[PDB]
C-alpha cells in the first residue's frame, strides 16, 4: 500500500564499507567501518540492512568473521549477499540469523544447487539477477549467464521466492535506477522483486514507489547515502 522498503547497503572489501561503480573490482571508494555504517543506519531507523562480502563475491578471500559481527549487532531484518555458492557458505550466511540471503553466480553456475536451496530454505532465499540488456552475468568464469526470461522461468517454476534487479551499468553511478528493467521483470514474475542500484536522489526513490502496485517491494540504497545525497531519515519520509 505505497510503501516501498529501503535496505541501506554495506558492501565490505578488505574490512572496509567500500562502494564500486558497475560492481568492477578496483572501484572501490572506502568509506571506513562496516559495522560503524550498519550501525548509523540503524540507529537512524533502517527496517533493513543489505549486507554484503564483496570478497567472497570476487573470490578475492572473504569477510566471514566481520560479516557475523556486523548481522550480530543488528535487532533489524538483514539481507545476506557474497560468494554464497555451496553448502557451507550458505551454512554460514544463514547461521547469522540473517532474514534472506541472496544467490547471484551460484544461479547460472549451478541451477540444480539453487534449486534444491530454494526447496530446503523456501523465502530465506532469494536470487539476485545482473542485467545487460537481456542477458545475466555472474562472477565466476560466466561473462555469458543466460537469457533473462528463461531463467526468470525456470526459477519461477522452481519456487523462487524473491528476486533481486540489477542493471549492472547504473551500478553506484548516480544515474538513476533503470525503471524500464524493474517494470519488465514485474511483468514476467508474481514474486516480489527488489530493486537494486543506481538511486541518486529522493525523486528516484518515490520513482521506484511508483512502481509497488507493478510488483516491486523494495530498493537497496547504497552510494547516495554514503555521499550524503539525503539522510537516511529523509528517504524513510518519502518511501512512505
Amino acid at each position: 500500500m505505497s510503501k516501498l522498503e529501503l535496505l541501506p547497503a554495506v558492501d565490505v572489501r578488505d574490512g572496509q564499507a567500500v562502494r564500486l561503480v558497475h560492481g568492477e573490482s578496483g572501484t572501490e571508494t572506502s568509506y571506513g567501518s562496516p559495522l560503524e555504517a550498519a550501525l548509523a543506519w540503524q540507529r537512524s531507523g533502517a527496517e533493513w540492512l543489505h549486507l554484503v562480502d564483496l570478497d567472497a563475491a570476487f573470490g578475492t578471500g572473504d569477510n566471514r568473521a566481520l560479516i557475523a559481527e556486523v548481522a550480530q549487532a543488528m535487532d533489524i531484518k538483514v539481507e545476506l549477499s557474497g560468494g554464497i555458492r555451496d553448502d557451507d557458505t550458505l551454512a554460514a550466511a544463514l547461521a547469522t540469523g540473517c532474514t534472506r540471503v541472496n544467490l547471484g553466480t551460484a544461479a547460472l553456475e549451478t541451477p540444480e544447487w539453487v534449486a534444491k536451496v530454494i526447496a530446503e530454505h523456501g523465502d530465506k532465499i532469494a536470487v539476485g539477477l545482473d542485467v545487460r540488456g537481456t542477458t545475466l552475468r555472474g562472477r565466476g568464469w560466466t561473462r555469458d549467464g543466460g537469457d533473462l526470461y528463461e531463467t526468470l522461468d525456470r526459477l519461477n517454476k522452481e519456487g523462487c521466492a524473491r528476486y533481486v534487479v540489477t542493471d549492472i551499468a547504473k551500478d553506484g553511478t548516480l544515474q538513476g535506477p533503470n525503471l524500464e528493467l524493474l517494470k519488465n521483470v514485474c511483468a514476467a514474475t508474481d514474486r516480489p522483486v527488489v530493486a537494486s542500484g543506481g538511486v541518486s536522489s529522493l525523486d528516484d526513490l518515490r520513482a521506484i514507489a511508483g512502481l509497488v502496485p507493478a510488483g516491486v517491494e523494495g530498493a537497496i540504497v547504497g552510494k547516495a547515502l554514503y555521499a550524503k545525497a539525503f539522510t537516511l531519515e529523509e528517504a524513510l519520509e518519502a518511501t512512505s
